[PDB]
């Protein structure tokens, strides 16, 4: 119960202010399954600097909807391991997206799929449905954050499963002594390593891409038949920009998709008035 | 039903798009509570009408904040009940905005309280806030939006020594069966029969006040102390209209970052400011 309720926009950078709404870091056991995922970063740390630079686009967004919802703010972090926050990241699973919706789950939250259109890469739809999932799967599991990670990972059925063999066993039924899939076994120390990182970089000898504390992107609305090179043309949009903005299009093609599109804030004004 | 933002166009009004996104009405019971919460509506037909006037300024908002957390669109109504969409509103406990956050419950959401600003009467933190706490309520009491309504008027606390109190006396510990005082009685019903209506108008001998599935407002970023009259004046405004979408500024000094503004200005406030 830290509500921030709009005071945290004072903060110089996302952050600073993503640090404000962690909520796992007290809790954090010292078990050495963390440690290891530490030291990858650590000795991957291009990862992090790329991942940060692409998330640059999205992370306000993401951060404003956690702290709308009193979630944690550590799941910020969630497309890095996810999908390095590149939203046309495709796993062989075909997990889509920043958030790696896999189709039938991107299907149950209404992520329309066509040819031409990917509500799973779709950045704000993709983020509400991921927040709603991961607020689900925790209040299925009593309000246990480490077993909501592992479910969104691993699936919810997965994890009950792991659950009642330990319970038959008589071993313990938190997190850690589930006998889960490697991928999941890696998936909460991951997330929980990098949050330290990102907590304190200094400490770890990291220093993290600096990024403002301001929105990139408005939503604007737009009308059937606009293609991107035309709103790129009428706005001296980089056109890869625009698509990096809007990745549901398939091709680039502006077709299946809703009547509104992703722009950056220093051009929005002029485009609300033009297309809108 | 998980909403995609794809619908959208093809609904008629806010109604028909609350409607789609309804969780209750499966499990309503027919409760004679409920009936009598019911005429009330019935018979006192300006109440609806003067909310929904107001609400139009404020529906759009909070329908699109409940469809992204899939929570039950009936909880858009919880404004009518509790403040009738007037965030000026203030109940003798000093219940203020739209989602009548008592002083405590506010001060907990850091809803700012001073002088010359009330962050409870404000539009988007009041609003995040009331969906955060119902949610929370929802979670402590395992799923149930009765429990969870009753415990959003009457506090988490006495709804659980009402449920203690059952268990101990051997009564099943469900809302209807909790002996609360006469408003939360209340409380529940008035929202379902509310909801039943909204439901199925016509089957009731109403018509809603039409109210168009866009948005009133925008939100613009201002990164100094704007008196609203300066705005108002800037993009030719009724200053009325700018405090009824910016009701936390006692002073309409701003200083105490983020304006909502008519959408039809909102391209040139945002150029401008
Ligand atoms: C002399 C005469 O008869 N004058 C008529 C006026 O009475 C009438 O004004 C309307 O009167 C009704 C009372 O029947 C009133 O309804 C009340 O509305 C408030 C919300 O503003 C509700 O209070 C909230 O209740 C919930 C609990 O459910 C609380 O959680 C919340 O905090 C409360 N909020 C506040 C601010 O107190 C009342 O419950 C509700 N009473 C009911 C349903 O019985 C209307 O508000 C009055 N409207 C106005 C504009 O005054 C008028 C019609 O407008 O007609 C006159 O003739
Ligand atoms: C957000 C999402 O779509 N999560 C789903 C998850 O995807 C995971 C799968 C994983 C993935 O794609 N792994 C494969 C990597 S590799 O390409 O094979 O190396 N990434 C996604 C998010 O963590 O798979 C499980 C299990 O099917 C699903 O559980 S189910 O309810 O039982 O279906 C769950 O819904
Ligand atoms: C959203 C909100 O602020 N809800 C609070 C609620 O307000 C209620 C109070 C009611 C109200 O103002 N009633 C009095 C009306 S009258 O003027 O006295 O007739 N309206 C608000 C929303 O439903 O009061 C209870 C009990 O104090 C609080 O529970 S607590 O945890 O035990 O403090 C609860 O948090
Ligand atoms: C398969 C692979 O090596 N992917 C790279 C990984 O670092 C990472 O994979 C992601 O792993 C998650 C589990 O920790 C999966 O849920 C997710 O679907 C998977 N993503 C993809 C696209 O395979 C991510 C980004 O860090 O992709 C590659 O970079
Ligand atoms: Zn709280
Ligand atoms: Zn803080
Ligand atoms: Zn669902
Ligand atoms: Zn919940
Ligand atoms: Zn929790
Ligand atoms: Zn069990
Ligand atoms: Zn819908
Ligand atoms: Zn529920
Ligand atoms: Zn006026």
């Amino acid at each position: 119960h830290h509500h921030s309720s709009g005071e945290n926009l004072y903060f110089q950078g996302i952050w600073d202010r993503m640090r404000d709404g962690f909520q796992l870091q007290d809790a954090i056991s010292t078990n050495p399954r963390i440690e290891r995922q530490r030291l990858w970063f650590l000795s991957n740390q291009s990862f992090l600097e790329q991942s940060s630079a692409r998330g640059s686009l999205y992370m306000h967004y993401v951060v404003e909807r956690l702290e709308e919802r009193n979630m944690p703010l550590e799941l910020a972090l969630l497309p890095v391991i996810e999908s390095a926050y590149n939203p046309f990241a495709l796993s062989r699973s075909n997990a889509a997206g920043l958030w790696q919706f896999i189709p039938a789950t991107g299907q149950h939250f209404n992520l329309r799929q066509t040819n031409f259109y990917d509500g799973r890469r779709d950045i704000t739809a993709s983020t509400n449905a991921a927040l709603t999932y991961l607020e689900r799967l925790h209040d299925m599991f009593n309000g246990d954050w480490m077993l909501a990670l592992a479910a969104y990972n691993a699936g919810e059925g997965t994890v009950s499963r792991a659950i009642e063999r330990n319970e038959k066993l008589g071993l313990p039924t938190d997190y850690w002594n589930l006998p889960l899939p490697q991928e999941t076994q890696d998936y909460v120390p991951k997330l929980l390593a990098l949050s330290q990182i990102v907590m304190a970089p200094d400490s770890y000898g990291i220093s993290l891409n600096p990024i403002n504390n301001e929105p990139y992107f408005q939503a604007v609305r737009v009308k059937r038949g606009i293609d991107l090179s035309s709103v790129a043309a009428l706005a001296n949009l980089d056109e890869d920009e625009l698509y990096q903005l809007n990745p549901a299009y398939k091709r680039r093609v502006t077709m299946d998709g809703p009547q509104q599109l992703l722009v950056p804030m220093e051009k929005a004004a002029f485009l609300t008035a033009s297309l809108d």
